[PDB]
C-alpha cells in the first residue's frame, strides 16, 4: 500500500520530484496539476509523458489522460484518493501557497501537505492557519526543502550539543544545469538582489534579466536573504530569528555548484566553550535533489504524525524526516 | 513546571550530565545515584555537594541529604516525583542497562528514560522490551549520545538528499582532560581494541591498562567498532547495518581533540550522481557536551511523545531532539 502522491506546480522543482518519485516502491505519483491543467493516474503517472505535455503543449492537461482548467487545483483534489501534496508552487502572488491552503482547508480534503517555501513572510501566513489546518484533519510540513528544510534540521540536531546558540549561518550555492526550466523561477531570486523586492522582479523581462545577469557572467551572490530558517529555529525554541544569516550564490551558466553549502551553528557550551559545527552538502547533490528529497522524507514524516491523529503545522526543525524507499 | 530529572551513574558522565542541566530553567536535576547510594532534592540537587560527596566519600549517599543503599536504583525510583532519567550507567555487565530497564518495567513507574549505550547489542537487548516497556507507560530513547546520538541523527537527516545510500563513515576523536573520572569508563574503548572484548577489558588492572597505553602515548586508534548506530540507521530504513561503519581516537593524554569527529554519509542520487555531506562538531565541544546535550534533547523530545501517550522505544535516528532551555 504505497503512499498515493500529488504535486502541485510542474515548472522545474515539480518534473524533478515526479522523476525522484518514480523508482520509489513505498511512494506512488497519481496526481500532477499545473495553472491550466492536472493529470490524474490512479495506476502511477508516466513522467515521460506528462513532462511532454507540459514542455511541448504548455500544460500536464495536453497529457495522455488529462484535462484542461483553469480550476486545475479545485478539480484534482475532489478527483481521487491522494494520501499527501508537495506544492511545489513558486509563492507568486506572496500570498499563493496561502491561497491553495485555503482551497485545501475549505475542500474538506485530509491528509498531508509539504511546501518548500523559503520566505519568513510566507511562513508566516501559514503559521496564521495553524488552527485551521488542525481544524480540517491536515497535517501541514513548511519549509521542507534544502534551506530552509534539510539545512534547519541539520542546524536543530547540531545545536543540542550547546547551552546557547550565537549564530546558524547558512551559505548556499547553485549552478543551473538547464536554463529552460529555471528561467520560470529565476525571478524568486533575483527578488533577493538589493534594490529589488518581489514585485519588482516578477514584472521584469526576459530582457531586463538577462541584462542583469550580465553585469556579473550570470552569478546572483544574495546577502542576509529573508530565509524563514530563521522563525522555524525560533518556534524550535533554539535561537532567535536575528541570530539566522542566510546567503546564496547561484551560477546561471554553470550546472557545477559554485561553492558547497552548508550550514556553520556557532554557540557556546555548558563548559563555557566556543564551537561551530558544520554540516556540507555533497557538491554533486543538485538543488533538486536537496528540495524535493527532504520534501517527499517530510511527507512520509507528515503521514506517520497524520496517521496517529497529530494534525497542524509542523516546520523542518519539529520533526525527523523518513527516508522514502 | 520544569521537567523533574534525574541521572543514574555518578561517574565522569553523570557528573558532567549534572553540570549541563545547572543553568537550565526548563530542567531541574532532583534525582542522581551510584552503586552505593541515591540522593533526592524535589528543589534541586547540589551538585557542588554531590560531587564532592562522590569523589571525597565514595557516593552521592555521603552527600548533605544522601541515603546510602545497596538498591539505590530500587530505593530512588519509589523516592519522589522524576518526569524523565538519564541512564549514564556503563553497560556492565553487557545485560546492565536492560537490567536496570527491567526494574523500572517492574516498578510500574512511567515516564522518559535516555541512555547513551554505544554497543549494538545492547541496544538489540532493549529492542525485546519494546512492548514491555509501551505496555508499563514508558518512553524509552536509546542511543542518545554523540555516536550513537547526535551523528546518527545528522545521518538520517542528511540522507534524505539520495535515492540511495552507499556508506555511513563516522569517525570520531577524544582528548581525556581529567584521567580521574574517566579511568572508571577506559575499558568501554580497550574492549573494542583487537584480541580484547568487554570481559577481557573489565577485569584488567590499572597497571594492565597503563601497560597498553604506554605502548601508544595514551592512543586507543579503534576501528570499524561494535557501534548501534548501524542498527538505528537499518531501523530507520536508511541502509543496512553493514553500510555503517564506526572508528576513532582517544588521547588519555591530551585533553584537546586528537582529530575532528564528523560522519560522512555517501549515496546516488535520483539523478544517478554519487556524493557525500559530511556533519563536522568543533573541536573544543568535549564528548561530556556531544553525548549529555542530545541525550537531554533527546529527554525532552521523548516527553513531548510520552505526553501525547506515545510509548515505546525510540532511537536518536527515529525522532527530531528539543532545545532545552
Ligand atoms: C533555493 C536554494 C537552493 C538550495 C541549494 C541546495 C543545494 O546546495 O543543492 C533557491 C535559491 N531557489
Ligand atoms: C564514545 C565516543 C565519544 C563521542 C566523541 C564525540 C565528540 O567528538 O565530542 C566514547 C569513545 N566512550
Amino acid at each position: 500500500a504505497p503512499l498515493r502522491v500529488g504535486i502541485l506546480g510542474f515548472g522545474g522543482l515539480g518534473q524533478a520530484a515526479a522523476r525522484l518519485l518514480a523508482p520509489k516502491q513505498e511512494m506512488k505519483l497519481v496526481a500532477v496539476a499545473d495553472r491550466h491543467g492536472y493529470l490524474y493516474d490512479a495506476d502511477g503517472i508516466d513522467v515521460d509523458n506528462a513532462v511532454q505535455a507540459y514542455t511541448q503543449q504548455g500544460s500536464v492537461g495536453k497529457a495522455k489522460k488529462g484535462q484542461m482548467s483553469e480550476q486545475s487545483i479545485e478539480d484534482l483534489i475532489g478527483e481521487g484518493e491522494v494520501d499527501g501534496y508537495f506544492l511545489a508552487l513558486p509563492n507568486l502572488p506572496n500570498t499563493f501557497m496561502a491561497d491553495v491552503t485555503r482551497q485545501f482547508i475549505a475542500s474538506g480534503w485530509q491528509g498531508v501537505l509539504v511546501d518548500a517555501l523559503k520566505r519568513t513572510s510566507a511562513v508566516e501566513q501559514l503559521i496564521t492557519l495553524r488552527e485551521d489546518l488542525a481544524q480540517a484533519g491536515i497535517t501541514y510540513m513548511t519549509g521542507c526543502g534544502a534551506t530552509p528544510g534539510l539545512l534547519t534540521a541539520a542546524a536543530a540536531i547540531a545545536s543540542q550539543s550547546f547551552q546557547e546558540i550565537h549564530q546558524v549561518k547558512i551559505t548556499f550555492g547553485v549552478g543551473i544545469a538547464n536554463w529552460e526550466a529555471y528561467r520560470a523561477t529565476i525571478r524568486e531570486d533575483i527578488a533577493h538582489m538589493p534594490g529589488y523586492n518581489v514585485d519588482k522582479a516578477q514584472a521584469m523581462t526576459d530582457a531586463e534579466v538577462a541584462a542583469l545577469l550580465d553585469q556579473t557572467n550570470g552569478i546572483l551572490a544574495l546577502e542576509d536573504m529573508e530565509h524563514a530558517d530563521d522563525i522555524m529555529l525560533e518556534l524550535a525554541g533554539i535561537c532567535h530569528r536575528d541570530q539566522v544569516t542566510v546567503g546564496g550564490v547561484v551560477d546561471t551558466r554553470n550546472p557545477k555548484k559554485p561553492l558547497s553549502t552548508h550550514v556553520k551553528i556557532t554557540g557556546r557550551t555548558f563548559e563555557g566553550k566556543i564551537s561551530s559545527h558544520t554540516f556540507t552538502l555533497g557538491d554533486e547533490t543538485s538543488m533538486a535533489a536537496n528540495v524535493c528529497g527532504p520534501a517527499f522524507g517530510y511527507l512520509k514524516a507528515g503521514y506517520g504524525l497524520h496517521r496517529q491523529g497529530l494534525k497542524g503545522l509542523f516546520t523542518a526543525a519539529d520533526v525527523m524526516p523518513k527516508f522514502v524507499r
